[PDB]
């Protein structure tokens, strides 16, 4: 068989990031994690644009617009939705993931899903640079991989 | 990295609001909350158009049409769906959130999701100007932010 | 602010109705409820077209086609899905609500969601002209409102 | 009001059927049920084309393509998804129902949802020609109705 | 009635495969299973292109692009999402299944859903070449069937 991959060399890549202000206590650590990860992989700090939106529901809207400028190789979406007392959590999470997916689809640009969806604050901290690592770092790496792999497609 | 934000200066913005009549006991307080929030942020009362629809299922329909007039910088959707004895709640909430999201998508205009979805009346009052604040106020602020941030995109 | 509403004057309106045969014991009472409601609001009986389909899954298909004829001001969908032993209920309800919503979306014509989704026969009778009123009547009224409000949009 | 129906006269109709091989122990009885039902309603055996696909996930794909040939008055989808140990069941059922619905939508041809989704083998047998009747027969009848009703629409 | 099938002769077919790196402990066995299955069915190893993506959320993106090249008769998606402590599982699985389905839809090329979604590692191993067989092998076979069946459609 013939293998098609994407290496982790970020040199020369232009990355766009959309972060939600909601739960910034967490998302900010996600953002910084992604930044460091990108830099240590060869991406130039100036080649990184970060756009802040109120909540995760907004993330798709910004992600699509940024991707449409065709100015980026990949887009990283960073958010943190923590469940509450109502089903609000459900809609925010669904629409976010739904839109983040269709953004990449209609845009052709890889849009990495980095929205942390937990039951409580602990699980959030758990995935923002603790026990489970930093989802932001994992997303940065995936962004790089997808950008490189995307060269192999047109 | 390069940051892209949206400040909270509402001066000069034109806002459209779609409110559901259903559970108006709550939604009306959401509406007034949004209005006051907008005014105190610099938005002119005359630059605010409010459209009433039966229920939340209708909100998407009106939100899309209002956004399509391209007459608004952002659109705020206000509603309150309180769970009952059947799964009706589920469809109304899903379709509302689904449509409110696609309205902004297909329209390019930010459409703020301000539909309160609770298990009971108490949680509704809780989020319409009590313990948890007023979702209407939060949406007004988000509308302003998104409108301003949207300038940075084309 | 500037208010945009829809009054309950049905005079001159042309209404289309799609009813599911499934659970007709209930849906028929929903239909007659809507009819009477429409008439008593000024709609002429001859300005009302009713189309019957097997079940609620079919409702969206007929609703979209009727709306596309642009012959109607609003479309009322009437159905009753009562939960059973399997998850069948789920798909029928979701697809119905999903399609009824997109019908109005793609058609520009208001399509009122009048599908009663209950756990048992009692809750169905409850919402078809008993304790909880008649969802058909509520839909007729919403249809009229949406039709009138729709004049304010193009 | 003016009633629009669909009678159960299958004479002259051309029906397409898509059956999943998965759980054929059940689906085959669904298929034969639909066949007999169609024949006894006036449909000519030669006017019936049956296409087999691996599982229910594939059904939408085949149903849309068959409908697109515009060679059929209605399309019957027959499948049986029985829940297992994982959530696999969920995705297969959702995508199936989602696609079978959009097939009719985008195609204009009625596509009858005849996918049996149960918790166990017993409920499957229950709906494939036992206690609860034969969903295949019910779908055949619905297919005929929808085909005839569809004449009333363009 | 007239039957339309797809035989299991892979000779001459060109297959594309998208595998997620996430849970590669399992997915790799899925991939090898698919490969062997394809070869033993007549597919030439050189007629098989494999593309690796970070996780299942990425699978749809790659599957659509590969399908769009119109260079393949069918596309096999291979992944393994194992549930964790949060609802993350839900979004990854839904979006994956959602996208893998729409890829085939919009592309016209069959895209086989081979994403293993389990509650634990054991059920994963169970479906990757143990008690329940190898989902990769089952997908390979389905890919071949769908490719052949697809000849019958335009
Ligand atoms: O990013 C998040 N947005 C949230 N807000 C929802 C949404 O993203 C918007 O802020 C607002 O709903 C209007 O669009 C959240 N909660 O409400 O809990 C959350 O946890 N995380
Ligand atoms: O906005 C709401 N709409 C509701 N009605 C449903 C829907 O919004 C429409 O009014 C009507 O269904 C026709 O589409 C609600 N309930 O039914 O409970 C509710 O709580 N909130
Ligand atoms: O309108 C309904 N249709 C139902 N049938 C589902 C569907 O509407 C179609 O009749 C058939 O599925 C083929 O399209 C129902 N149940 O099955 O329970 C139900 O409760 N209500
Ligand atoms: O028709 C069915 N297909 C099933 N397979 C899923 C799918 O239809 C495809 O065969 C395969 O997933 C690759 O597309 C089923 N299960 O897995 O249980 C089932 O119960 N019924
Ligand atoms: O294929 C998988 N991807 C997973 N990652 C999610 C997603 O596929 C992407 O890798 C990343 O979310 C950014 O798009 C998984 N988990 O997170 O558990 C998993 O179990 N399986």
């Amino acid at each position: 068989m013939n293998i098609i991959q994407g290496n982790l060399v970020g040199t020369g890549l232009k990355i766009g990031i959309v972060v939600g202000r909601f739960n910034d206590f967490i998302t900010s650590k996600l953002l910084s994690g992604a930044e460091d990860a990108l830099l240590r992989h060869g991406v130039d700090t100036n080649d990184i644009d970060v756009a802040w939106v109120p909540g995760a529901f907004e993330i798709p809207f910004a992600a699509k617009k940024m991707a449409e400028t065709k100015k980026y190789d990949a887009i990283i979406t960073l958010g943190t939705v923590i469940r509450g007392a109502t089903t609000h959590y459900d809609y925010v999470c669904n629409e976010a993931a739904k839109g983040i997916a269709q953004a990449a689809n209609t845009t052709g640009v890889p849009v990495i899903f980095g929205i942390v969806t937990t039951e409580n604050i602990e699980q959030a901290i758990e995935r923002a640079g603790t026990k489970a690592g930093n989802k932001g770092v994992d997303c940065a790496v995936s962004a790089i991989e997808m950008a490189n792999l995307n060269r192999s497609f047109e």
